[PDB]
Parts: C-alpha cells; structure tokens; sequence
C-alpha cells in the first residue's frame, strides 16, 4: 500500500515495524507482514553491510 516495500520481500522486524508505526499517523494503509525463517547462509548474505 503506502509502506513502499515490494511485495513479497524480506524486512527486518523493527524496521518494518517502526515504518508502520510512522504511516499510521496521516494515513490508513499499514502494511501486512509474516514470520519467516531463515538458515544461517542467506541469513549471513543479507546483512546491511
């Protein structure tokens, strides 16, 4: 909706959450997200850095 994150992809739980938490406020689309699991080697190649 307005939470400009591709469908479909992998968001960090506290990003996601506080991306939401500021488009509640002048706005009404939050977006949906479900747990996933992850192994240790794509878990490894998705850092930040």
């Amino acid at each position: 909706g307005s939470t400009e994150f591709l469908p479909g992809s992998l968001i960090d739980r506290a990003e996601f959450e506080a991306e939401n938490r500021r488009v509640v406020a002048e706005g009404g689309e939050p977006a949906a997200g479900r747990p996933v699991l992850m192994g240790i080697t794509k878990a490894s190649l998705a850092t930040d850095s």
